[PDB]
């Protein structure tokens, strides 16, 4: 019998029960979403709580984050959204840094996954 | 005429009002529990305030806390639950512990006193 | 011309916007209720401000504090008064101190002003 | 491309998008209010914030400022104003402070803009 810790254990969502992710582990899910012709984009946010409203339903406040510069529109190797990332983390070292892909056909996200914590 | 002191003086529930408890007088409340056939149980949390809603009668917040491993059912010598609490003292020396009771008839807690404080 | 201070002014009801209260002025206002045949009090509390509730008309909270031993009913003179103040403050030497009177045949409260600060 | 700042960058109206303000170009927007025959005054603050309330529209709380003296009536010179802004640092080294006018004929301001900050 084991005991799960209550205290000071933040979670983020998907992947975020598995052993911590190497380099190598993460330019495998970017040439997954280019072998489905979808775009990368990337984020940033400076804190991640949530707040509500006494009687409405379904209204939750800390779900928009900034956009880093734009959508990369006709994007074909890898190695440019790892570079981008770099750039990311130079100027903000004190943020979050997340990942979203795009489905144009159907209007909604496909992926988000966390590389970098303050 | 004496003055009760108003200031940094919380309590906490039944039998507060009497001097502190004794480790003999703590291995006397468990014997009655168990003449009763009733099930113990344990708890620890790190706060204990309560909350309230503007309008909404009945509605208290701070009222559950969480279980250690799990009840201990079919269980007949005092001297396992003296030790269990032991136990739950090194993993969290800053929480609150209450030991707790069950009746399986009427499905109603039976007792609860205060065994830690941080 | 000449400009009222904005901040770190508050103030505390009558007799707060004359010079300082000495010795002798306080032992002048307690001949003046007992002359009328009214009912000394004490009181204290360790802060002084004021809040409100959405949309109640007329509800204020903080306008209860704590009394010192009991009305002194049958009190033909003043030097009991003076010596219950200094009891007062020496067991609590951070609190402010309100002295009250009573008038049993309208039922209303007849005078208030402060005579310590933290 | 180039990314603007989302932290601690705040801003305060009418010309704050542009260089900061000499000496010089504060004392030519005076003689602009005073060639269209407008009243100046002034007003300072310790705070800048912006509160609203659940269900009201049109309401916010943090717009009404501390007024210095009075307002300048009949005055033609533009060497005046430029003396009381510096009687209004002296006394309080730790606030904003405004300039403000009047128009008496269809009742409302018609300029604003900050000259110091804490």
């Amino acid at each position: 019998m084991q005991v799960w810790n209550p205290i000071d254990n933040p979670k983020f969502e998907t992947l975020s029960y598995l052993p911590p992710l190497t380099d190598n582990q993460i330019a495998r899910e970017i040439d997954y979403m280019l072998r489905n012709k979808w775009i990368p984009c990337l984020e940033f946010d400076p804190s991640g709580t949530i707040t509500t409203l006494p009687g409405q339903p379904g209204y939750y406040g800390g779900r928009y984050w900034t956009m880093w510069k734009l959508p990369m529109f006709g994007c074909n190797n890898a190695g440019y959204v790892l570079r981008e990332i770099e750039h990311c983390k130079n100027a903000y070292p004190g943020c979050f840094i997340r990942v979203l892909g795009f489905d144009n056909i159907r209007q909604v996200q496909c992926c988000a996954f966390i590389v970098h914590k303050p």
